[PDB]
């Protein structure tokens, strides 16, 4: 079967065959679409077919499908599974798997970059201190003094689910949030729960509005341990506006390195529960979501007051006016400090080229419109007008429950 | 199977049971989501009629009543006999209001029960259709105090006698391809502007020429009619800050009146059912004015604003986009023509959703269409999980008539 998608701005039509290789389920049925739903201990039984399919993919990509190297690897993995109940990926396979998990990430607009991913193998790590060392090296490498480089660090895979490696931080670099007795929040409201865990674990909170959270690292299923990222490794950008001199006095900054650390990396049926990865920011992630979500720093009103817009009627679009200026400031500040950032116009245009290229060389590109379209100025970006097909391919990044909800404490 | 939708800004969780009553298919499967795809006999009829009559009599709290069973029998008699049936006026009004209520792509559904339904099922000619449409337009426009309305022409019989309005909207601006190479007026209507000229129309070849109506009654060739200009309420677009905005020469019409959809009630098909409400500001300012395939004024506006258009990262497009949409709202509000901004309309829809979940068990909703085309995440609908499913009565798409008309 074949499936067509149309760009309604350009009339370019693309044909998807790649969805045929999709096995995992979407959440939708013939009778309900769950496309806007945020989120809709594995035995040898199901593992060898997952390994075989991955190794077929791997050896096909290197033009060795059916070779003796391919057949020998299949044999070797089979015997390792039935004898040890799991198996170890070769370095080349791990790198391939991590790159393709990114390539397959249908919610990621930044995938044109997928093949230039730096993969750090941390599968020999055994302790939380070792994890901290690997993560520091990741941050330093990825940050590269502002010339950001994509990277992923891969800690040992799950064994029986009782010895998991986990990074308890949702991102490697994030600001604390503190609930005050008067009901207000200081810092990032998204991080109040995690901040409280850190404090309970012994973290001495500075209780400011932009406190970089400590790392909370769990090795081999043991209780997690606290570590402070060396401050010289945390590149931050003070936010100023190119026309509004009062904007700096808002006291805003952000960190340069977006580094997601709570997802699970699935490769050939193996589960890597700690696999922090990093790229560089699209400006709206900070300017629209981090700063202007009502549930986050929520600076629209203070910015709009300082711009002296008509704030009495929403049809003045004072929120839309302030939002644009804030996002101009974020982009101006990062570029002025020579920290890598991409605006949503450039990013979505690159994604369309990537997607067309993927349809030609690969037969498709799974894409989640709900997430790909940026959270401001949607229809003046080319992705808004692009039909997209969403389906799940493996290798993949998956969500996993927050570890404090599942962890068995040792004491 | 009893599904939950979460609002991630407010943590409000609603439980949807209405989707289990859904019948038609979404285009999605368990292996592939098509949420962003724009367009995915005697025996079939009686279950359709039964399903509809059942919900009608339930809604008036007469389920399982004498009148319910009688009407079920009478329609059953009529289908066995005539191979179709006719709706009572009460059922027709109910069916049209619920077609709107069920329109999962419509953000303006909080108004669904205040729809004025005009029964035009006695219409037989295109001149009669024109007359009904003029009355609709005058009633709906209401000197700028817009009122929702639908006019329902006779239902399909054998598909040879269809009533169709060939316009996609009752009021739209013409589109002309220049010898110079580009497009004058609305590029989206270049083909329809051709079919009007290629049928008799005499075009002013301006930038904002109201298109004539092309009306097809009973399957005959469609006929041209000019809507009386005094019935077409237009708003000149000015900005409450930039005096040069007026010189751009922009205007738009006040009445959004979709005329090319098909209304399905109880299995009966109404191929000509123009309906109208009032605009959300972004439909004009974001889509009509700033789409690259439409009037595409962003460059000229940014030029007049003297923004740095060298690099995309100056967000000059975004800045211009905001000012254009401030002016649209300002112009309509100043001329006392009903319009709603995207902030108000999406707040209304969240309120509508909670109402529908409370009193009905759910609300089918298409996030890809509901979230406005600018400033998405500062509107509450962006953070609202939505379930999309197809209920009937419904409005459906249908092929353009010129691709079907046995001429
Ligand atoms: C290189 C520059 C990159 C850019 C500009 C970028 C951009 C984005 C953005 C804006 C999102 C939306 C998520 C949100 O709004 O919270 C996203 C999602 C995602 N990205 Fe990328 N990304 C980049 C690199 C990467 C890398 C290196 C990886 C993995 C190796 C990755 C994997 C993903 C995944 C798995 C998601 C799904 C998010 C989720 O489901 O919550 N991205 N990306
Ligand atoms: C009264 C104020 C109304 C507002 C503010 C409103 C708003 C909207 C908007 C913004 C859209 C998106 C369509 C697009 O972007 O092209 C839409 C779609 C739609 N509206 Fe409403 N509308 C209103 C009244 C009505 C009425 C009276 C009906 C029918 C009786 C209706 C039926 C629909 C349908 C069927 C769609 C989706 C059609 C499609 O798939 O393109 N609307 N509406
Ligand atoms: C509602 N989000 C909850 C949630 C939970 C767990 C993970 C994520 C998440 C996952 C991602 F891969 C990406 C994001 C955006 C942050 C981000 C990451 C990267 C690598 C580049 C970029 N430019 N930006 C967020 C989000
Ligand atoms: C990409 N659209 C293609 C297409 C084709 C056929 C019909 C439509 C369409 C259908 C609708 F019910 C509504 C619209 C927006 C116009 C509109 C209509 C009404 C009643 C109120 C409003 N405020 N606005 C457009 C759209
Ligand atoms: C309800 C909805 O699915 C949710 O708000 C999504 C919408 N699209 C998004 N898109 C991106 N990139 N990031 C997000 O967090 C979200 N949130
Ligand atoms: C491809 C995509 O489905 C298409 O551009 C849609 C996106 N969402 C939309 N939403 C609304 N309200 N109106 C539209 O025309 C569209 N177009
Ligand atoms: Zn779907």
């Amino acid at each position: 079967r074949f499936l067509k998608v149309k760009n309604w701005e350009t009339d370019v039509v693309l044909t998807d065959t790649l969805h045929l290789k999709s096995t995992l389920e979407t959440g939708c049925t013939e009778h309900i679409c769950m496309g806007s739903i945020m989120l809709p201990v594995r035995t040898k039984d199901q593992l060898f077919p997952l390994a075989k399919e991955f190794l077929d993919q791997y050896y096909s990509s290197i033009k060795r499908f059916g070779s003796k190297a391919h057949m020998d690897r299949l044999e070797e993995v089979n015997k390792e599974i039935e004898s040890t109940s799991t198996y170890q990926l070769k370095d080349t396979e791990l790198i391939y798997g991590a790159k393709h998990a990114w390539r397959n990430a249908s919610r990621c607009v930044g995938r044109i970059q997928w093949s230039k991913l730096q993969v750090f193998d941390a599968r020999d790590c055994t302790t939380a201190h070792g994890m901290f060392n690997y993560i520091c090296n990741h941050v330093k490498y990825a940050t590269n003094k502002g010339n950001l480089r994509s990277a992923i660090t891969i800690f040992p895979q799950r064994t029986d689910g009782k010895h998991d490696f986990r990074v308890w931080n949702s991102q490697l670099i994030r600001y604390a949030g503190y609930k005050q007795p008067d009901g207000s929040t200081l810092g990032d409201p998204a991080n109040v729960q995690f901040t409280e865990i850190c404090i309970q674990q012994g973290w001495k909170a500075p209780r400011g509005r932009f406190d970089v959270l400590p790392l909370l690292l769990q090795a081999n299923g043991n209780d997690p341990e606290l570590f402070q990222i060396p401050p010289e490794l945390v590149l931050e950008v003070p936010i100023r506006h190119p026309k509004f001199d009062w904007f700096k006095d808002l006291g805003l900054k952000w960190y340069g390195l977006p580094a997601v650390s709570n997802m699970l990396l699935e490769i050939g049926g193996l589960e890597f529960s700690a696999c922090p990865f990093s790229g560089w920011y699209m400006g709206t992630e900070i300017g629209v979501r981090d700063y202007c979500d009502n549930s986050r720093y929520n600076i629209l009103e203070e910015v709009a007051k300082k711009m002296d817009l008509d704030m009495r009627k929403t049809s003045s679009l004072w929120k839309d006016q302030a939002l644009v200026e804030i996002n101009i400031a974020v982009l101006y500040s990062f570029q002025s400090d020579k920290v890598t950032i991409v605006d949503h116009h450039s990013a979505t245009e690159s994604f369309i080229k990537h997607m067309e290229n993927e349809y030609r060389c690969r037969g498709g590109c799974p894409a989640d419109w709900v997430w790909i379209v940026p959270p401001m100025s949607g229809s003046i970006t080319p992705v808004f007008h692009q039909e997209m097909l969403n389906y799940r391919l493996t290798p993949s990044f998956e969500y996993q429950p927050d570890p404090w909800n599942t962890h068995v404490w040792k004491g």
